[PDB]
């Protein structure tokens, strides 16, 4: 007895269905089914919720009922006890960039997003909840352990709320409660363009035939554009240094300024949109506005997808690779598209390759200026730095100069996240990014460490020494026990991330197997996937495979060297190459001719 009727709250409108664009939504991809994939709905679940009171209740809300006979350790005191760690060094990766921890985030933010709940406007809960953190309705305060250094420094809490879920998003019950993903499944670049239609055009500029993404008018970079600032006060870009007073940037996904690295990111996507625009009018002049940013559009989601699929996940997945994503075969509708609820946990891991700092580096790749290497937490919200300690050019050579941090299970999440993580809504550099990870997952209703390695067909440890085994490491199995007293009650987040890593990957088995089941999904279920016959000519196709993430920067920044797979460790000047030599985008395939 299904039930798929619950459904209002979503943006719906009628298909075109010989169009060759995608819809800002996403409605449509499917035809037979045209809400699939589409932004303003829920999760996919592949296992159903588990809930303390199986409806919507998270564990560990109530103190007294247990999990499978046991209390669940609060998400503070795990953080404290494995994930955290005090000397940085030995820690980065030897062979991955520190590009290679902002494309995850990147591909991450295309691909999910579940909004926390409000109310909150003019409201007090807001308040009810990080002051006296009381517990109660989307107030799930994270305690503080006896003995945290916060709680003589911070309070009794660290404040939390709940995420959204379908149908209502008040005071609801019914079904089991289910999140929402307020972004595109599909890889689409929705995080340039928007997820809504109202967002999509307010980021356009309309107010030329130009088919041009809508640039800051304030600030320039040596010529180059800025992503425009946000009209919403007030704004936590401006809190972090009243001075400045420098705004957030407006863009197609809303998180796009937490860090600075992550904003030069989406500058560099937005520049990009305008090249290829301003050169595809060169071309076909006839051409009117939607026309140019549709095609400059469709060019670009191209472009994500194949640096992700043939840069990123082989160096992800590693040997597993092939084992989940074959060789592609075509469109399958009958392939689900939407991303599940706990792949957003399992893309996490990308939040253990975060290292301590973020360096500038001068046109020799040397530090630039005398305060050239900033602590990560300097930088959460900071557009500062950029409008007016350089621009963007110097934050991308360190992208390409410096490395990730290497998930290690004595080593995982540097403190510049797991006790300085600064929030909108907060006025404080004092959270903890490891446990709102470990409260999010059961706020999702997630089924232990145990349930998923079943669902992946792997080994199910029930006792200290099996753990040991499938951990390989005889202390962290042993804290991990000692916190959860059953491996059936270890959250997927951490239970995950602590297994060693697969052969040429950065990820364990668990976290393979979830990763590429839902790749392997987003691929073969997108009718406007890349390599579907139809979609793109065979000589666009041609084209598109030249496509490199340091070509991207050449055409979009004045730096002239750059690496040729920048996504592996490159020591400068040896590894790296003037901009002369690397291929560039081919577009005259995309001529139109007439008569
Ligand atoms: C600061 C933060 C980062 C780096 C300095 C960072 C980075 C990543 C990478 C590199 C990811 C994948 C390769 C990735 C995935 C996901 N993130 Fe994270 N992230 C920073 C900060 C946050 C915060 C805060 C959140 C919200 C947590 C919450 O539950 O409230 C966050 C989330 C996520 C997320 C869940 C997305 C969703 O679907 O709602 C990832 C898959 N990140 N990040
Ligand atoms: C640092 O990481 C690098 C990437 O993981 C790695 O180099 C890669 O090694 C693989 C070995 O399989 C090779 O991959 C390519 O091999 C041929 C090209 O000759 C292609 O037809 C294959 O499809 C495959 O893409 C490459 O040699 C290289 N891959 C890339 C994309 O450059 C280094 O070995 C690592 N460094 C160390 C010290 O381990
Ligand atoms: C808030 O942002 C301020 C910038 O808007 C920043 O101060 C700025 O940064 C330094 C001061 O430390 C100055 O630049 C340096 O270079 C000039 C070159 O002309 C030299 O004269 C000095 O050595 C100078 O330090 C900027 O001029 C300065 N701008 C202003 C208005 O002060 C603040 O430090 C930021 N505050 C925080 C808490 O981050
Ligand atoms: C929308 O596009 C127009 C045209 O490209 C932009 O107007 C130009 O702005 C730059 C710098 O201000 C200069 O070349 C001229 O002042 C303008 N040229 C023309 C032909 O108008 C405009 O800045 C864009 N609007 C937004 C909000 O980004
Ligand atoms: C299209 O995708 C479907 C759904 O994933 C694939 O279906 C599997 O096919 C086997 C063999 O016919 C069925 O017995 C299974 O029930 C399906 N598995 C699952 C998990 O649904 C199908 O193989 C794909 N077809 C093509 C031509 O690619
Ligand atoms: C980065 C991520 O996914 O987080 C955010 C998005 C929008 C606003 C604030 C944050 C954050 O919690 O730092
Ligand atoms: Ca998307």
């Amino acid at each position: 007895s299904w039930e798929v009727g619950c459904g209002a709250p979503v943006p719906l409108v009628k298909c075109d269905e010989n169009s060759p664009y995608r819809t800002i939504t996403g409605d449509c991809n499917n035809r037979r089914s045209p809400a699939l994939g589409a932004a303003n709905r829920a999760l996919a679940r592949w296992l159903p919720a588990e809930y303390e009171d199986g409806l919507a209740l998270p564990f560990g809300w109530t103190q007294r009922k247990t999990r499978n006979g046991f209390r669940v350790p609060l998400a503070r005191e795990v953080s404290n006890k494995i994930v955290g760690y005090l000397d940085e060094e030995g820690v980065l990766d030897q062979n991955r960039s520190l590009l290679f921890m902002q494309w995850g985030q990147i591909v991450d933010h295309d691909l999910d997003f579940a909004p926390e709940t409000e109310l909150g406007s003019n409201e007090h809960s807001k308040t009810q909840c990080e002051e006296y953190c009381i517990q109660g309705d989307n107030c799930f305060p994270i305690m503080f352990p006896k003995n945290d250094p916060k709680l003589k420094t911070q309070g009794k809490c660290m404040p939390f709320f709940r995420a959204g879920f379908v149908c209502p998003t008040p005071p609801y019950q019914s079904l089991a409660r289910e999140q929402i993903n307020a972004v595109t499944s599909f890889l689409d670049a929705s995080l340039v363009y928007g997820s809504e239609p109202s967002l999509a055009s307010r980021l356009r500029n309309l107010s030329s035939p130009l088919g041009l993404m809508a640039v800051n008018q304030e600030a320039w970079d040596h010529g180059l554009a800025y992503l425009p600032f946000n009209n919403k006060k007030p704004s936590p870009c401006e809190f972090i240094n009243t001075t400045a007073r420098v705004p957030c940037f407006l863009a197609g996904d809303f998180r796009a300024s937490e860090q600075i690295l992550l904003a030069t990111a989406h500058t560099l996507l937005l520049r990009e949109h305008n090249r290829l625009a301003r050169e595809l009018k060169k071309l076909n002049p006839h051409w009117n506005g939607e026309k140019l940013y549709q095609e400059a559009r469709k060019i670009l989601g191209a472009f994500i997808q194949i640096i992700t699929f043939r840069d990123y996940l082989p160096i992800v997945l590693g040997s597993e690779m092939q084992k989940w994503i074959p060789p592609y075969q075509g469109y399958n509708n009958s392939v689900d598209p939407r991303i599940s609820n706990v792949f957003t946990f399992a893309f996490r891991f990308g939040h253990m390759e975060v290292p301590s700092t973020v360096s500038r580096l001068d046109e020799n790749y040397q530090p630039w200026g005398p305060e050239a290497e900033l602590p990560l937490h300097t930088l959460f919200f900071n557009t500062w730095r950029i409008i007016k300690d350089g621009g963007i050019d110097p934050l991308v050579r360190g992208l390409l100069a410096k490395k990730s941090k290497l998930m290690n299970q004595d080593k995982m999440v540097t403190s510049e996240l797991r006790n300085k993580l600064f929030q909108p809504t907060h006025k404080i550099h004092g959270f903890d990014l490891a446990a709102i990870n470990l409260q999010r997952c059961r706020d999702h209703g997630m089924p232990g460490y145990n349930s998923w390695r079943g669902f992946c067909g792997l080994s199910q440890p029930k006792t200290l020494k099996g753990l040991q085994t499938v951990l390989k490491n005889k202390i962290l199995a042993k804290k991990l026990m000692d916190l959860y007293k059953t491996p059936d009650n270890i959250d997927i987040w951490i239970g995950g991330n602590a297994e060693p890593m697969v052969e040429r990957g950065r990820v364990g088995p668990l976290l393979a197997c979830l990763l590429g089941r839902q790749f392997q999904q987003i691929r073969d279920g997108d009718r406007f996937w890349w390599e579907n016959p139809g979609v793109f000519t065979e000589k666009q196709r041609d084209s598109l495979q030249k496509v490199s993430f340091s070509r991207l920067i050449c055409d979009n920044t004045h730096i002239t060297k750059v690496p040729l797979h920048a996504f592996q460790a490159n020591n400068y000047p040896h590894d790296f190459v003037d901009c002369s030599t690397v291929d560039k985008l081919d577009l005259s395939p995309w001529a139109s001719r007439e008569n």
